[PDB]
């Protein structure tokens, strides 16, 4: 009930990327759009996050911080979720105006990319995830990634995520023991592939000059502040099995 119910009615709706479909697919066009699409997106993870329970519990300064690191896989989850309720995971669904086929993957050169997100989309389907199953394991994506030094106030962010990973089990409730497993190996799926698209979207700002590939304020800013902290070392996801 009231867990739930909270997880329900803060759900995000539908966003568009605001992508003009008309003009032909090209590398400039596609990558812009994803990137508005982006930073769109950000702004309703933000309000999001801030409106989970518990979340005001920890320190300032951490919940932007823990925000802007799981930003890239809570995007990458929630889309394969929309692949997969929307079009079967037969593509990636953006949005409903930025629907990636075969042509666009190939054209955006984000294939390989794709079509391990496509995977993690078809996933969905393989396992059966409910949309209880979903919301949960969303917000528990939001707290698994953190600096390798700790955050401000580490305490209350291991309390909170204590009581994630509770809640999940509780959807879940020896079938509990095979579900939990295929769900958290499920979750720690989604890093590998976020870490591909930090490392992708780092390298496609610092030469966005050269394609003509335009990447808005907040976004720029994560992917030149906080993104290269996940590259270089310093911050690393929080796995359930070892890798
Ligand atoms: C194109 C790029 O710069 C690289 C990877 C892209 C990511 C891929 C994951 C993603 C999922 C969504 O549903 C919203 C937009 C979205 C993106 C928007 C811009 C990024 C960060």
């Amino acid at each position: 009930p009231i867990f739930l119910n909270v997880l329900e009615a803060i759900e995000p709706g539908v966003v568009c990327a605001g992508h003009d479909n008309n003009q032909p697919d090209s590398f400039a066009a596609l990558l812009s759009s994803l990137n508005e699409l982006g930073e769109r997106q950000l702004v309703h993870v933000v309000k999001w996050a801030k409106a989970l329970p518990g979340f005001r519990n920890l320190h300032v300064d951490d919940q932007m911080a823990v925000i802007q690191y799981s930003w890239m896989g809570l995007m990458v989850f929630a889309m394969g979720w929309r692949s997969f309720t929307n079009v079967n995971s037969r593509m990636l669904y953006f949005a409903p105006d930025l629907v990636f086929n075969e042509y666009r993957m190939h054209k955006s050169r984000m294939y390989s990319q794709c079509v391990r997100m496509r995977h993690l989309s078809q996933e969905f389907g393989w396992l059966q995830i409910t949309p209880q199953e979903f919301l949960c394991m969303k917000a528990l994506l939001l707290f698994s990634i953190i600096p390798v030094d700790g955050l401000k106030n580490q305490k209350f962010f291991d309390e909170l995520r204590m009581n994630y990973i509770k809640e999940l089990d509780r959807i879940i409730a020896t079938s509990c023991s095979r579900r939990f497993y295929q769900l958290t190996k499920l979750l720690d799926s989604v890093q590998p592939i976020a870490r591909e698209l930090h490392q992708f979207t780092f390298d496609l700002l610092i030469k966005s000059h050269m394609v003509s590939v335009d990447f808005p304020e907040m976004m720029a800013e994560i992917i030149s502040v906080q993104v290269p902290k996940i590259l270089s070392g310093k911050v690393k996801p929080i796995y359930f099995h070892t890798q």
